[PDB]
């Protein structure tokens, strides 16, 4: 499997995939040549012509903390499968560098040492009412929002590219334009005709374009 | 994988992603044995956890007639793409066993014939008007509803249950539960457990117990 | 909440309800700061900058009932539209009245055909009152109306209800309010956004400087 | 019409689009198509599983709820939500913290109400956490990731019917979590007010949960 890891314990692994770009070449034709085939596909993104791309489907298993699963999640033109919180458990702790060009009156350090320190703390607090009886679905609620979560992502090509121009983006919170860079890495490889025509002519994002 | 429908109509298998064990993986989350898997799918079918349902994906190929693919397209949670009636000619006769079980007072072949000659002086009116310089768009207009379309069909294991309760069911029309037929057929062969466990405790129509 | 608009020779788009304004989409952007309403020139301000850089959520609070009478071949295009309610009348349980749009000469202005436009009108109602005429000689005979209405041509007027939010309905607009599209859905696309424009003004405004890429609503 | 939820929180109706009789109008286009016939027709369309005339009826809910409740809700993709960024607004002392009857039923080596004070004091040291990293300089963004899962959002969620049936289904039951279930009672109470043929007719022929048979 294609597994990237992203920022200090995620990661997005490909599981599987359905279709290529000529599966939208099919699609639009209701039925290969490189040249017309990606001429095709060039001028189906260029027109707006978008239904074709959702014949090509990826599954991903992500491993994200909860604050960016929520923002994820909003994407409700795909199918999710998470791991529940009623029934390990990691913190994604930001590295000093999550700070630089923003003037703190404390070192950047001590910011990722007062947040290990509440994560440690929250965690003690889950463990030692789990050992007491409580059950884990309230217990759980004093857990802080960089717990990272667990889920499997089926989406189509076309939600998917919906989905890198709104996270693959500067305006996207930093943590999460990490993982939609590892997302465009993965749908640039299974779908290289398609990505470079979204790149082109409909991308709106403007991280894809430097990076 | 394909199966012919009515007189000159057909449901071809063109991909699938999945099998039974990516839904036992989705509910899971984590990418068993055989007996522990196939009992989960009963579990999830059982209690009506249909979530993990929807990492299977299928794509068909249907030639349908217009009014089985007006009621087919109605089934939102699906992807489409169809042929043009503006820039892209068979029709459905039906055979004189598609009335019994009716008292007519005209001979069920009659019946048949008279549709025939409809279709014939449709198609040749369309013919004189484009020969005219009539558009397309405008001239196919006079065609009637059992005139045959093709279209792609992507809808994922969950879907495809629901549209098998409604259409695979003596509610729906005859043409359409032939059509519904084909697609249970196939779905059967690709997700052995999932469609067993679907008849068992979910399905909701009557065909598929009996035929 | 009430308009009719007349489409093609009988057919039409009439607005059944509405559920909110521009001040909904205004109220559900503002969430985001934990804030609300505030003046009505901040408020059309917020409309615009919604609309300039893509923040179409908000706008899927305003919803509209539209009660549509089109021809089959309209609205088996418009049933396209994933993102929406419809509720339309059946050939399998409805005795079928006798309407059928019939294209008048002007439809093939600017086409230069071998026969008159006006015998171009006269085939397409011919073929129709005979189709027609098979169906009614069918359901008189005993045939069940959901085998007989096949003979029935593309032209056949039908009914339905669709709730759509202002965000789908928007996509709509960008589709089928456009020169590409067929000439008799771009008439409906037309009455669809004369209503929107109607009952919320600053989001079609702002749909129609920043976010429209079709043609004809210029 | 707005009701409290746990100690902080509600479901208030903002808005509503149709009724029961916007259910019936949409069912009889079918046909080309009074107050008993029509209420017979919903129990009918109910009873059949004919759910799509249900999707005419559409809400809009203003809901004050804990992120861990919330995570759950945005799990309904068949709806409308706009909620508070925690990126842009400066986050309020609103933390769910459960009465000691939360716990009732339960075998606890510690007393119930130490339960609700050890949660208080986890939410009341997270809290200061965040004010301090706000005040040092670090974005919103980055310092509210300290903040538990207890704090509350709100959001507006437009949803129809038929959605909204299938919501209460799977949140007002049992098997959801006590804190999901109360939010669903409050939507089931607002759904009844406005549509209560469709919820009759809901109660008797398709709603699968339990909690609403038993509960007024
Ligand atoms: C930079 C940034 C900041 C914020 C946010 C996002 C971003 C990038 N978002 C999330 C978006 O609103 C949206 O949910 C997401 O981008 C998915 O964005 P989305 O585009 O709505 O994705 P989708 O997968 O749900 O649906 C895919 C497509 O399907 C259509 N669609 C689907 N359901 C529909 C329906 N019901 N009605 C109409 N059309 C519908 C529509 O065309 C849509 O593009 C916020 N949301 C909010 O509530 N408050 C906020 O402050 C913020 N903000 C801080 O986080
Ligand atoms: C025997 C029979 C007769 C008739 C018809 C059908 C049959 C079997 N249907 C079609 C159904 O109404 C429905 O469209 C279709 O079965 C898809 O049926 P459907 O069940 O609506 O399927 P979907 O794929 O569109 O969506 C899949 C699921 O997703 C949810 N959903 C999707 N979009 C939603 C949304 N916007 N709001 C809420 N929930 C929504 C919902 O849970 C749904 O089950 C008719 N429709 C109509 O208008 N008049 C009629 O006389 C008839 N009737 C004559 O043909
Ligand atoms: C120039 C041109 C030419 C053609 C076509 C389009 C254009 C622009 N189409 C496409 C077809 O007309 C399409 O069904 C309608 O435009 C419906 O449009 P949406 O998918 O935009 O609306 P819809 O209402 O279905 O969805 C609205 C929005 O939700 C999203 N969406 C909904 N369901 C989705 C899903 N399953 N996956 C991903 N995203 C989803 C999309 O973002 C979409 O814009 C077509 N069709 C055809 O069959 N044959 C043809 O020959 C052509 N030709
Ligand atoms: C008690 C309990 C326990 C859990 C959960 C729920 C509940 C009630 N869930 C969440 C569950 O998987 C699901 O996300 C929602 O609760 C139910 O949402 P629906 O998909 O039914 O509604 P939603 O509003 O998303 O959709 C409504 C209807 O539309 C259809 N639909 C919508 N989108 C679709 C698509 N893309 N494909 C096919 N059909 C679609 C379906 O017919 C569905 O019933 C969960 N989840 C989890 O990940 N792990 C867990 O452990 C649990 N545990």
């Amino acid at each position: 499997h294609m597994k990237i890891d992203i920022l200090d314990k995620g990661f997005v692994e490909l599981v599987d995939v359905m279709g290529n770009d000529l599966s939208a070449v099919r699609a639009a034709r209701v039925s290969k040549d490189e040249e017309r085939d990606r001429h095709l596909i060039e001028y189906l993104m260029k027109h707006g012509h978008e239904t074709p791309f959702e014949h090509i489907v990826f599954t991903f298993h992500v491993k994200a903390p909860i604050f960016v699963a929520r923002q994820w999640f909003r994407h409700r033109i795909a199918s999710y499968n998470e791991l529940s919180g009623r029934y390990s458990y990691e913190f994604y702790i930001p590295s000093p560098e999550r700070l630089e060009g923003y003037k703190t009156t404390i070192p950047p350090e001590r910011v990722t040492e007062k947040i290990s320190e509440i994560v440690d703390k929250a965690y003690r607090t889950y463990l030692e009412l789990i050992e007491s009886g409580v059950p884990r679905e309230v217990a759980r609620i004093v857990l802080p929002l960089n717990l990272y979560t667990r889920f499997f992502w089926t989406v189509n090509a076309r939600s998917l590219m919906n989905f890198l121009n709104l996270r693959a983006d500067s305006h996207a919170q930093w943590e999460i334009q990490q993982y939609a860079l590892a997302i465009a890495r993965i749908f640039k490889e299974k779908c290289p005709w398609t990505f470079e025509a979204f790149l082109k002519y409909a991308y709106k994002g403007d991280i894809l374009k430097e990076v």
